[PDB]
C-alpha cells in the first residue's frame, strides 16, 4: 500500500495526474478496489518498482566500471 | 531539464532504499568530475527510460480506474 501510495504522489508530482485523481485513485484502491482491480494495480506497480531496482543496479555498474 | 530528471530519479533510488547518501553524493561527484561522455551518455539514458515508464503508469493507472467506473454498470 506504501508503494502505491508513493507512486500515486509521485504522479502527482511530475504532473501525470492531479490532485482530484491522487484523492479518488487512493479512496478507491484501499474501499472499493475488487480483488482483481487491485491486483491489477499492483502488478503495474510491481513491475514499475522492479525497473526502478533495475535502474538502480544499471548505475551503480555504470560508476562502479568507471572507477574499476 | 535533464539534470533535473537525474537528480529526481537519484532522490526516486534513495527513497525507495537502492542507493545510499554516500552513495548519492559520490554519483554526483563522478558525474562532473569523473564520468567519461560515453558514462553520461548511459546514465542519461537510463533516467529517459525512467521518466517514460513514470508517465505509462500514469496511464494504466488512470485507465485502469477509469475501466472501474465504466464495470459498475
Ligand atoms: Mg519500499
Amino acid at each position: 500500500l506504501g508503494h502505491i501510495v508513493k507512486t500515486i504522489r509521485c504522479l502527482e508530482e511530475e504532473g501525470h495526474i492531479d490532485k482530484s485523481f491522487r484523492e479518488d485513485f487512493l479512496t478507491w484502491y484501499s474501499l472499493r478496489a475488487t480483488h482483481r482491480e487491485v491486483r491489477v494495480v499492483k502488478d503495474f506497480v510491481e513491475t514499475f518498482m522492479e525497473d526502478l531496482s533495475s535502474l538502480g543496479q544499471q548505475l551503480v555498474d555504470t560508476f562502479s566500471e568507471s572507477i574499476l
